[PDB]
């Protein structure tokens, strides 16, 4: 069984929910998802987890010490440590497929400004570390990215179950004066493929020219 | 006072949590977030929200009669209808900024295979509709994309609070045999900025060569 540990200062946000893809996976015994409050590894009265950046700049940086004790306790040398970060390598469908075979994912959730770089540098001496971004929009912390990563990876785990998709339709064949493309009604597996391919092309070149090796 | 309506078949999954950034925004009265179970608008005892695709093929497509009724009830002509879909335009930071000043976002969450296309086509005749993807990895449904969209947008609402960022550091100066780069403690702030410029250049070359052209 796969085991996923998430570490965060927002454990309630990351608490698994039964009616969800991860929830189904958990209840099917295919995965154990444990969530940990990073503040467990603080020792000061105020439970401080970050501090001002050396060299200045806006915002705060998470303290290396607290993350240190946390990952010390939760990780082994076989652990794949995932660290969401705006500055990471891209998280892709290829990445998802790869992590779907993993035995232990530990996901370190930190604020946008980052965890002290020495945390990941130190972890890499004992385990595999992957700093990744799920997109170039800006989230305030790694929490939502952790939820995205979990859903992308879990749906690939055995047992759990290029080009843009063109439009899709279902019943009724006429709705509010709008008709389904007749080829999709004609039952011709060949003509239908020709049409869907053509639609996908038009859509991809319009919305994602990058996918076909073009600019913008 | 932004309003966000989310429509989903996983309303518990999307329920706002007090201890989160969206929870802070709501508690601060800076936004109202309403989550609606899509099954409220189903027609049959089985509360059917999807149906098999015309032209055949795998998966299910979400029913237009059900979504049509939900959106009729929830949207107005001033609504910006957000439809997360892997087939969408990329959701970017410029998009988040734009949406950060909308009075009413409605986010329609559907399964990967998507919603009958007529739903969006119809809605676009009365309101602004944006189909967007948050990434090329595959999610089973738009629910997590919704959470992402919401967090990227809300953190740009006043009051809630080309190159990669380089490493950041804080105390202690020496930790487990690793020292904060001396230059950060130099009090030479022009130099620090050039140093961080160079850190960004290299990390970007190494991790995201796509942002260099
Ligand atoms: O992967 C990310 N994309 C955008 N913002 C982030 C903020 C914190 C962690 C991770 C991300
Ligand atoms: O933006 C998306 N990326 C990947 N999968 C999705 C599934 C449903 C809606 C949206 C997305």
């Amino acid at each position: 069984s796969m085991k996923i540990d998430v570490v965060t200062i927002f454990p309630e946000y990351l608490q698994p929910v039964r009616q969800s893809l991860p929830g189904k996976a958990i209840d099917a015994g295919l995965v154990d998802v444990a969530v940990h409050d990073l503040r467990r590894w603080t020792h000061d009265v105020h439970k401080s987890v970050d501090d001002s950046p050396y060299g200045g700049g806006p915002g705060m940086v998470m303290k290396p010490t607290v993350w240190g004790d946390a990952l010390d306790e939760i990780c082994t040398s076989e652990t794949l440590l995932v660290v969401p970060t705006p500055a990471g390598y891209p998280f892709t469908q290829e990445t998802a497929w790869q992590w779907s075979t993993e035995d232990h994912l530990v996901i370190a959730c930190g604020r946008y400004e980052g965890i002290d770089q020495r945390v990941a540098d130190d972890a890499a001496t004992r385990m595999r570390v992957r700093e990744v971004s799920i997109g170039d929009y800006v989230l305030n912390g790694g929490e939502a990215a952790a939820l995205v990563i979990i859903e992308a990876v879990l749906r690939l785990v055995p047992g759990v179950l290029s080009l843009l998709e063109g439009p899709s339709y279902t019943r009724p064949p006429s709705w509010r004066g709008m008709d389904v493309p007749p080829v999709l009604l004609s039952g011709d597996h060949a003509k239908i493929a020709a049409w869907r391919a053509e639609q996908s092309r038009q859509r991809t070149i319009e919305r994602r020219p990058d996918l076909l090796g073009f600019d913008s």
